[PDB]
């Protein structure tokens, strides 16, 4: 039972299913359920991806459909206690560039900040903690409740929502 729930047409596919399916999936004590549409035009093919804190079997399926969306699971690193829900991962373009998604969910909220963005490199490109911290710091996103996201070069726009509700799914989808 990993927090993969369907990945149905995005109508269907929505931050609901991300806010149930983690009930329903929920393998330990913090578990992390979150859902990314594909409209931004082209199968997304996987290639990388690199898990800190979210350590799981399976999150990057072979091939995604476009104008469609999917699930991603995990849960932490010792299992019972340690931190929320990091990792990032990145998605092969057929337009020849790179879909690389960021996502951070620490613990101790109190006082550390959970940054979050979404770039797209020139080329194929993987995912690693270089990279991650290198982006991170530069868009500061603690997750704004309602609909939160930024513009992305070589024309084109995601769109994103999060809550700091401390356990709170994450949804993003691609709207050209």
């Amino acid at each position: 039972s990993e927090l993969a729930g369907t990945i149905i047409d995005g109508a269907s596919l929505t931050f609901e299913v991300l806010d149930k399916v983690l009930g329903e999936l929920g393998k330990v004590s913090r578990k992390i359920a979150v859902g990314i549409d594909n409209e931004s035009g082209g199968t997304w093919t996987a290639l990388n991806a690199y898990f800190r804190s979210g350590t799981t079997d399976v999150i990057l399926p072979e091939v995604v459909p476009n104008t469609k969306a999917l699930l991603y699971s995990g849960r932490k690193s010792s299992g019972p206690v340690a931190t929320g829900a990091v990792a990032a991962f990145a998605y092969y373009m057929s337009n020849g560039n790179t879909l690389g998604v960021m996502f951070s969910v620490p613990f101790d909220y109190n006082w550390y900040s959970n940054w979050w963005d979404v770039k797209i490199y020139p080329g194929k490109r993987r995912a690693d903690q270089g990279m991650y911290e290198d982006m991170y710091y530069g868009n500061p996103y603690r997750g704004d409740n309602g609909w939160y996201q930024k513009n992305l070069g070589y024309g084109l726009r995601m769109k994103g929502i999060m809550t700091s509700a401390g356990e709170a799914k994450m949804q993003i989808k691609i709207s050209r």
